[PDB]
RNA sequence: GGGGCGAAAUGGCCUAGACCAUGCCCCUUGGCAAACCCAUUCGACCGGGUUUGGGUCUUCUGACCUCGUAGUCCGCGCUCAGCGGACUUCGACCA
């Protein structure tokens, strides 16, 4: 057991290695932009003719 | 029907921009003020119709009553009427 168990973790080592490349890929700091509008208004007078 | 708008109320588009949907802004013109007419309790009774409504001389151009609108010099004096008065213009059934 003590060989088949170190056998066994030295074997797992290499996958801790791209689970934790995973894990630094998903902190990768990125992003996009957001822009908006908006308008108001208001009537001035009016008269007839 | 004829138009307007993307403004303005929001929704697509929505650095920005210009277009879209419902969606919202107006016309359905209006007024004449007078004179006369019906059937009848053989007028009281409301409603309708006709002739006029700035106006004439040649209302053709153009002028003669009237005014309205302006611009220009104006008298500080000359003419019997007097006066405050001159010249040029456009309009004249009414909003």
């Amino acid at each position: 057991v003590a060989n088949g168990h170190l056998e066994l973790i030295f074997g797992w080592l290499p996958l801790i290695g791209e689970l934790e490349g995973a894990i630094e890929y998903a902190e990768l700091p990125d992003l996009d932009f957001i822009r908006c509008h908006g308008l108001h208004t208001l009537v001035l007078q009016s008269t007839p003719w």
